[PDB]
C-alpha cells in the first residue's frame, strides 16, 4: 500500500491583485482536478485535490485583502505560490504588493499571465514589468498562439510542443506541432530557457556550450531548483475563463513548485526561547499550527491546521502549548471541491480540518501529548486600539446585535465589546480600522443589523505623572435620608502598561469593612472617564488609607460616590496626560520614491528605525502614532505611484506631546 508521500505533496496559494483571476483560476483548477475522481461553504481555508499522482492543497480564505494577520499566517502554512497577473491590466501597480509578500516569506513561485483572451492581452508587458519593477527574473515557459479573440493555443517551449483548444469549455484539447508562423520564436525562447537552466546545472552548462539539447528531465530539474531557491520565476499563460492553459499550469505546479521537503524547515521557539528548526518527519513528534477557525452549518466548529512534524490521529488528544490544556481531536477532514472526506490521520506536510477542539484559536500551536513543547507563532496580546460606536435603530435591532457579537466573539476572540460611560452606546474595539470595517459589514449584512455607525476613533488613555493625596466626601440629605461617605487615597503612577493596582491600608474600622467594595466600585467607574478627553484611566496604583463614616448615614451608595469623587480629584491634581498608541510600521517601497516616504513619515510624527533591502525594493521600519496614520494607504500610493505597501502592528502606549493634548479636547 501507499497514498501519503511527502515528495508528492504540493501546498500552494494563489496570490493575485484583486480582479486578476485568483478565484476563476482556483475554480478551474478544481474542475480539471475533479474529473478523474467522479467516474471512479466552498471555498474552504484549504481545499485538497489531485493531479498526475500529486496532492495539491490550495490554501486560502482570506478575506482580506490588507489583513496582515490572515496573510502572514497563510504564507507560513503554504509551501509555494502561483502569482496570477492580469495580462490586460496595463501598469498593474498594486500587483507588486502581492509579489512583495511572496518575497517577504521566501515562497517559491511561478507566474500565470491569466487573461490572454481579453483585449489588451500582453504577455511581453507582463514579462518586462516583472523584470524591471519586481526584479523577478522571469523565464518564458510558454508562448501564445493567436492573440485576444483568436487566442487558440499554447506552446510549451521547454519540451518544444504545442496545444490547440477547439472550444472555450475545456473539453477539446489536442497536442499539435508548433505551427509555421510561431516556430522561429519558439526556438529563440527554448534556448533562452536552456541558457537559464545552465546556471543551476553544470552538466547542462557543458551541453549548452556544444549546442547539444539537454534531456527534458535535467531541464525540468534545473528550472525547479532555481525556482525553489528563489532565483527565477517560470511564467505560464492562459485564459482561466476560456479554459485555455489551466492543465499546463497544473503540470507546472507539480514540475516546479515545492514539496514540504524542498523548503527550509519552519522555525519554532521552545518555552525557554531557544529557536529550533522543525523537520517534516511524519514519524517524529507532532507539531502543528491552527491557522483558521471556521463555523460550519453541519459539523460545527472546524479548526484548519498544517501539520509540520509528526502525525495527527483522529481520536487522539493533542496539547495546545499557547493555552495550557489537552484537547480532543474527534475527527479529521479534507475539503474537496464538492464534498468532505473523513480521514484517519494528517501526517507531516499536510493540511485539513479537525472537528473537536473547543478552546483552540487561530495561530495556536498543537503538539503531541508527550512531544516537545514548541510554539510556532510568536505570542502577542494584540491591543484594541480602534473603537467604533454603533446604535441599532430600534430595540429589535439591539437584541440581534447582542447575538451578532456574542456569536462572532467565539470565532474571533480579538475584539472587545463595551458601553460608553458618558453616553451609553455599544462600542466594538479592535486591532484596526479594517478589522472593525469588516466586522461592521458582517453585522449589517450577514446578521441583518442596520445601525448608526460612528467614525473610527483611536483608543486614547489617560494617566497621572506625579503622586497625589486626596479626599472624596459625599455628604448629602438626598431622597429622604442622610448619606455619608468619606475616603482618603494616595494615588501614584505605575510603570507604563502595568495596569491597575488597589491597596487597602485601612487600619482600624476607620471605614467599616462592609463599604470597602463600594469604594472600589466607585474608583472603578470613575476611571472609565478621565478629565482631559473623557477616555479610560490606566497605569495607577490607588491606596485607601483614611476616611470616616456616620453611625446611620453611611451606605454603599455613599462610599461608592466618595470613591468616584476621590479618583476624579486625584487625576486632575496629578499632572494628568493623554497616552496614544504607537504602531510598528514597515513600508515597502521602490528606491526612487524612498526619500519621499521617509520625509512623509517624519511629518506624521514618526521616528525612523532603519531600512534594509528586500529584492529590488526597500523596507523602512518606523514608529508612528496611529492617530497620524489615518488614510495612510492612499497617501502612500500617491508618493509611490501606487507601488508601495505597508503593514502596521501595535507596539506601545506613549505620552502625547502637549501640542496634540490641546487639539483633542472638543
Ligand atoms: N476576460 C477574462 N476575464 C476573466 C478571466 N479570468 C477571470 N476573469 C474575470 O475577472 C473578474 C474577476 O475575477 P476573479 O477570479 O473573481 O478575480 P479575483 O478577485 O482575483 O478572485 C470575474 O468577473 C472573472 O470572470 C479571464 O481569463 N479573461
Ligand atoms: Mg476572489
Amino acid at each position: 500500500k501507499v497514498e501519503y508521500d511527502l515528495k508528492r505533496l504540493r501546498n500552494i496559494g494563489i496570490a493575485a491583485h484583486i480582479d486578476a483571476g485568483k478565484t476563476t483560476t482556483t475554480e478551474r483548477i478544481l474542475y480539471y482536478t475533479g474529473r478523474i475522481h467522479k467516474i471512479a461553504t466552498i471555498t474552504a481555508a484549504v481545499t485538497t485535490c489531485f493531479w498526475k499522482d500529486h496532492r495539491i492543497n490550495i490554501i486560502d480564505a482570506p478575506g482580506h485583502v490588507d489583513f496582515t494577520i490572515e496573510v502572514e499566517r497563510s504564507m507560513r502554512v503554504l509551501d509555494g505560490a502561483i502569482v496570477v497577473f492580469d495580462s490586460s491590466q496595463g501598469v498593474e501597480p498594486q500587483s507588486e504588493t502581492v509579489w512583495r509578500q511572496a518575497e517577504k516569506y521566501k515562497v517559491p513561485r511561478i507566474a500565470f499571465a491569466n487573461k490572454m483572451d481579453k483585449t489588451g492581452a500582453d504577455l511581453w508587458l507582463v514579462i518586462r514589468t516583472m523584470q524591471e519593477r519586481l526584479g523577478a527574473r522571469p523565464v518564458v515557459m510558454q508562448l501564445p498562439i493567436g492573440r485576444e479573440d483568436t487566442f487558440s493555443g499554447i506552446i510549451d517551449v521547454l519540451r518544444m510542443k504545442a496545444y490547440t483548444y477547439g472550444n472555450d469549455l475545456g473539453t477539446d484539447i489536442r497536442e499539435i506541432p508548433i505551427p509555421e508562423e510561431y516556430l522561429d520564436q519558439a526556438r529563440e525562447y527554448h534556448e533562452k530557457l536552456v541558457e537559464v537552466a545552465a546556471d543551476f546545472d553544470e552538466n547542462i552548462m557543458l551541453k549548452y556550450l556544444e549546442g547539444e539539447e539537454p534531456t527534458e528531465e535535467e531541464l525540468v530539474a534545473a528550472i525547479r531548483k532555481g525556482t525553489i531557491d528563489l532565483k527565477i520565476t517560470p511564467v505560464f499563460l492562459g485564459s482561466a475563463l476560456k479554459n485555455k492553459g489551466v492543465q499546463l499550469l497544473l503540470d507546472a505546479v507539480v514540475d516546479y513548485l515545492p514539496s514540504p521537503l524542498d523548503i527550509p524547515p519552519i522555525k519554532g521557539t521552545t518555552p525557554e526561547g531557544e529557536v529550533v528548526e522543525i523537520h517534516p518527519d511524519p514519524n517524529g513528534p507532532l507539531a502543528a499550527l491552527a491557522f483558521k477557525i471556521m463555523a460550519d452549518p453541519y459539523v460545527g466548529r472546524l479548526t484548519f491546521i498544517r501539520v509540520y512534524s509528526g502525525t495527527l490521529t483522529s481520536g487522539s488528544y493533542v496539547y495546545n502549548t499557547t493555552k495550557g490544556r489537552k484537547e480532543r481531536v474527534a475527527r479529521l477532514l479534507r475539503m474537496h471541491a464538492n464534498h468532505r472526506e473523513e480521514v484517519e490521520e494528517l501526517k507531516a506536510g499536510d493540511l485539513g480540518a479537525v472537528v473537536g477542539l473547543k478552546e483552540t484559536i487561530t495561530g495556536d500551536t498543537l503538539v503531541g501529548e508527550d512531544a516537545p513543547r514548541v510554539i510556532l507563532e510568536s505570542i502577542e496580546v494584540p491591543e484594541p486600539v480602534i473603537d467604533v460606536a454603533i446604535e441599532p435603530k430600534t430595540k429589535a435591532d439591539q437584541e440581534k446585535l447582542s447575538q451578532a457579537l456574542a456569536r462572532l466573539a467565539e470565532e474571533d476572540p480579538t475584539f472587545r465589546v463595551s458601553t460608553h460611560p458618558e453616553t451609553g452606546q455599544t462600542i466594538i474595539s479592535g486591532m484596526g480600522e479594517l478589522h472593525l470595517e469588516i466586522i461592521v459589514d458582517r453585522l449589517k449584512r450577514e446578521f441583518k443589523v442596520d445601525a448608526n455607525v460612528g467614525k473610527p476613533q483611536v483608543a486614547y488613555r489617560e494617566t497621572i505623572t506625579k503622586p497625589v493625596d486626596v479626599e472624596g466626601k459625599f455628604i448629602r440629605q438626598t431622597g429622604g435620608r442622610g448619606q455619608y461617605g468619606h475616603v482618603k487615597i494616595k494615588v501614584e503612577p505605575l510603570p507604563r502598561g502595568s495596569g491597575f493596582e488597589f491597596v487597602n491600608a485601612i487600619v482600624g474600622g476607620v471605614i467599616p469593612k462592609e463599604y470597602i467594595p463600594a469604594v472600589q466600585k466607585g474608583i472603578e467607574e470613575a476611571m472609565q472617564s478621565g478629565p482631559l478627553i473623557g477616555f479610560p484611566v490606566v497605569d495607577i496604583k490607588v491606596t485607601l488609607y483614611d476616611g470616616s463614616y456616620h453611625e446611620v448615614d453611611s451606605s454603599e451608595m455613599a462610599f461608592k460616590i466618595a470613591g468616584s469623587m476621590a479618583i476624579k480629584e486625584a487625576v486632575q491634581k496629578g499632572d494628568p496626560v493623554i497616552l496614544e498608541p504607537i504602531m510598528r510600521v514597515e513600508v515597502t517601497t521602490p528606491e526612487e520614491y524612498m526619500g519621499d516616504v521617509i520625509g512623509d513619515l517624519n511629518a506624521r510624527r514618526g521616528q525612523i528605525l532603519g531600512m534594509e533591502p528586500r529584492g529590488n525594493a526597500q523596507v523602512i521600519r518606523a514608529f508612528v502614532p496611529l492617530a497620524e496614520m489615518f488614510g495612510y494607504a492612499t497617501d502612500l500610493r500617491s508618493k509611490t505611484q501606487g507601488r508601495g505597501s505597508f503593514v502596521m502592528f501595535f507596539d506601545h502606549y506613549q505620552e502625547v506631546p502637549k501640542q496634540v493634548q490641546e487639539k483633542l479636547i472638543k
